[PDB]
């Protein structure tokens, strides 16, 4: 008894995984994976755009049935929702102006302005580690606003998923004068282990269907065909 229509929420501001083209069509690797899996599940899927922090609220309120929005599988989210198996990996990394002295350390960030997406794992991390000790951490409704404030010079740095920053901004015309600032920030407690489809705990049948379709499209080479459309590296990880 899978549903006839599955409503999938995504934030649409996190290129190359989820965004809108010029006609307003939903595009990105997450969109591709979600439609490929829907097809294999033999269900209809509708995509619903939402701010990222309203997604897990909307899932529990049954406004949507699934989240595919580079949602990191963390210990803390697992207490509220369920996840499919890993769709791809995601480390976090800071970006700042090319030739910035900035490092991801309190010492370097004290009194700087750091943007983070509200509701993300980066916001939780920065609020605990940097905001309490006086780094001016600013939370934003969506990641696009962060890039704009950054190029505007309202922010000194931003913390987000490394591949989103690299392909969605640094390799774009607007990110030409910016670069990664220090190495990836690793913290098991905050960033979880890769991303997956977020689902209500009680929707067991739906989790099994997504996991099965994911196994199948990975086994027949589709995952790699789809990922070579965006990445020249192993996006899945281990
Ligand atoms: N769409 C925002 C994704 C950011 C980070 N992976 C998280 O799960 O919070």
């Amino acid at each position: 008894a899978l549903p006839q229509t599955v409503r999938i929420g995504t934030d649409t501001t996190y290129a190359p995984f989820s965004s809108k083209d010029a006609k307003g069509e939903f595009i990105g690797f997450d969109i591709d994976l979600g439609n490929e899996m829907c097809k294999r599940m033999q269900v209809k899927c509708t995509w619903v755009a939402s701010d990222f922090d309203a997604l897990i609220p909307s899932l529990k309120a049954k406004k949507i049935d699934a989240i595919i929005s580079s949602l990191s599988i963390t210990d803390k989210r697992q207490q509220e929702i369920a996840f499919s198996d890993k769709l791809y990996a995601a480390d976090s990394r800071l970006i700042a102006a090319k030739g910035s002295p900035i490092q991801p350390t309190l010492e370097s960030l004290k009194g700087k302005h750091v943007g983070v997406l509200q509701g993300s794992t980066q916001e939780a991390y920065a609020n605990d580690n940097w905001r309490t000790k006086g780094v001016d951490v600013v939370a934003y409704a969506n990641q696009d606003l962060i890039y704009s404030d950054l190029t505007a010079g309202r922010l000194d740095a931003a913390l987000q998923d490394e591949v989103a920053a690299s392909e969605g901004f640094l390799k774009q015309p607007a990110g030409k004068e910016y670069a990664f600032a220090g190495p990836s920030v690793k913290d098991k407690k905050y960033f979880g282990d890769g991303t997956g489809v977020g689902l209500r705990k009680d929707d067991t049948e739906l989790k099994a269907a997504f996991d099965k379709a994911l196994t199948e499209l990975r086994q027949d080479g589709t995952y790699d065909k789809m990922a070579k459309k965006y990445f020249d590296f192993n996006v899945y990880g281990d």
